[PDB]
């Protein structure tokens, strides 16, 4: 904030005001800012509202609730789920699961059942997951938590204000003091609300209100239309009234989005809003003059470039070059058998899938033969050997697990879990590098995606952690349901980076037969042998002796398979 202080003071051409430094202390934190990682994310390929049959469109993101967690697993990553909805709900679609990516050092009951707990308090089903122990993230919990959402293409909400005379409605909850403990049931309320707004075709365009709370929404919902906004601080409905207007502007509080839509309809956006028992009000004008001009009454509180606001000052990039795949080794992340503790707080306990999730990929249908997969991969244990190739080989295996349920990748939403970027900029530059060759290679697309950086315990970072959030296309009724047959194990002991092309053309064939299909590191896990049972299936197999890294997957059917990929029977699915 040195550097920035300065900038944003060359910037202003004068000194800062106590609302300024407060504000810009938001909107350039790393959290709001993305200072290390823009240069980064403006590299990757890009399409997060992926389509998806020419009427339905998936809005899905993943994002990052470590800090908060470290701190309060329960509240921290609860509030992450109930933030993660609203990015998903502003996108206009109806929230319709919700996916973790946990990443701690023993099973912190707080995450599983703040996770947990919510999603169930707001209805969405926590649908598929993702859960690695290891002592390396002891004092840094990573909880990722994805969602997913169904939009009619021609319901799509912009987010965006994109017109000068529209005016953003703030609801849901009340500000308060927070950030400067939310409810489900004011969030479930919100998404009911929120959703009969679109279906009424009132808002125009919207974002929901996280880190920076009402700054942050205003400010760039205009300056994301190139646009400017006068925001009336008096009129956010408060729950403590004595709030003060930069408390008010920068306020935290959740369960609260922001509506953009036209004078004339800010009127039942209320009224939808209230009778849902929830407070709302016009807070700001969407003007063509790209100024922020926060307003408490005629008070003027705060007036800058709407534009200063948005772009933070951005950290040069180092260009990162890959070397040899490492030849990974033993990192072991030790697998716990965790069921009983989600089963305890109904967690991922989503049977509502066109197949369990323990398989892999989570399989959800929005029409009988119309479908998404989704799936939350990462592979920290490699890529604490190697930034590069770990993060990369985590796209990839992501796009097998894609391909093993049947279904063809459509994009990324993903989030970077880095420690110090000042201190270790090349591990940031070689996950992102990766991330963007792997999409590059696969072809797989980013829709979106969230930065979590400084996830160090005195000292010592995090694994570089990437999560893939991939989402997949894929018809329900061509979906590989477990039945007794052979199991083959089909693909390498090891990975050779372009031979993986021929491994998913193989999963292709396989699957389009029909054939069920798992990829994992493990090949096998206790969770694919429990899914079995669920079944009634008994997993004989002599699982081969496999690399940390590598390109193999177990096939099951009847025939053997015949693909241009190494095949062996290696035990049976029965019973
Ligand atoms: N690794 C990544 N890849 C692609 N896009 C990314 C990204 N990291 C961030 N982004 C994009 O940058 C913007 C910010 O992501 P972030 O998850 O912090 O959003 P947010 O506005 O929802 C704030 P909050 O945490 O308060 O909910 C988004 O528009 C997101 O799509
Ligand atoms: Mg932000
Ligand atoms: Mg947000």
């Amino acid at each position: 904030k040195l550097r920035y202080l300065n900038i944003l003071k060359e910037k202003l051409g004068r000194e800062p005001t106590f609302v300024e430094l407060q504000a810009f202390s938001v909107m350039w934190s790393e959290h709001c800012g993305y200072s290390h990682t823009k240069k980064y994310i403006r590299r990757l390929p890009k399409t997060g509202v992926v389509n998806l049959d020419d009427y339905y469109s998936v809005a899905f993101k993943i994002e990052s609730a470590n800090h908060p967690s470290a701190i309060e697993p329960y509240n921290g990553a609860a509030t992450g789920v109930g933030g993660i909805i609203r990015d998903v709900l502003a996108m206009g679609a109806r929230p319709t699961a919700i996916f973790d990516s946990l990443h701690m050092s023993r099973i912190i009951d707080g995450i599983i059942e703040g996770i947990a707990d919510y999603g169930n308090s707001i209805g969405v089903p926590t649908v598929g997951g993702e859960l690695r122990i290891s002592s390396l993230y002891a004092h840094n919990p990573l909880v990722n938590v994805l969602a997913a959402g169904v939009v009619r293409n021609d319901m799509l909400v912009d987010s965006k204000a994109s017109r000068p005379g529209q005016v953003i409605v703030i609801f849901g909850g009340a500000t308060g003091r927070d950030g400067i403990v939310g409810d489900p049931f004011a969030e479930k309320m919100l998404i009911e609300a929120f959703l009969e707004m679109v279906e009424e075709g009132l808002v125009e365009g919207a974002q929901d209100l996280g880190a920076g709370g009402v700054l942050s929404a205003t400010s760039e919902l205009v300056a994301k239309g190139n646009l400017g906004a006068i925001v009336h601080l008096d009129r956010v409905p408060l729950r403590e009234p004595d709030m003060e207007p930069w408390e008010i502007l920068i306020s935290e509080s959740q369960e609260r989005m922001a509506v953009v839509t036209s004078p004339q309809k800010a009127s039942r956006i209320l009224e939808i809003a209230r009778k849902h028992l929830l407070f709302g009000d016009v807070v700001a004008e969407v003007i063509e003059e790209p100024v922020y001009r926060v307003m408490y009454r005629n008070d003027l509180v705060m007036e800058v470039p709407v534009q200063l606001l948005a772009n933070a000052p951005e950290e040069d990039i180092v260009e990162y070059t890959p070397g040899k795949i490492p030849e990974f080794k033993r990192v072991e992340f030790e697998e716990v058998n965790a069921r009983e503790v989600f089963e305890q707080y109904d967690h991922m306990v989503g049977t509502d899938t066109v197949v369990p999730p323990g398989f892999g990929a989570a399989v959800m249908r929005i029409k009988r033969d119309g479908g998404y997969s989704l799936v939350t991969h990462s592979r920290a244990d490699l890529a604490l050997q190697d930034t590069y190739w770990g993060t990369l080989i985590a796209v990839l295996e992501s796009v097998r697990k894609t391909l093993s349920v049947g279904a063809e990748p459509l994009a990324i939403t993903n989030c970077v879990n880095y420690g110090d970027p000042d201190v270790d900029p090349v591990g940031l530059s070689a996950m992102m590098t990766a991330l963007k060759n792997a999409c590059e290679f696969s072809g797989v697309p980013v829709a979106s995606g969230n930065a979590s950086l400084y996830n160090t315990y005195q000292g010592k970072p995090i694994p570089p952690t990437l999560v893939v959030g991939m989402l997949g296309k894929v018809n329900p009724q061509k979906v590989a349901k477990p039945k007794p047959s052979k199991v083959f194990a089909v693909g390498w002991n090891d990975f050779e980076l372009e031979r993986e092309k021929e491994l998913w053309r193989a999963i292709r064939k396989l699957s389009e037969e029909g054939a069920f299909i798992l990829s994992s590191s493990q090949l096998l896990t206790r969770t694919h042998v429990e899914t079995f049972r669920e079944y009634g299936l008994k997993i004989e197999v002599k699982l081969p002796e496999v690399r940390p890294a590598h390109q193999m997957v177990l096939v099951f059917s009847e025939r053997t398979p015949v693909v241009d990929v190494p095949v062996k029977e290696i035990g049976t699915l029965s019973r």
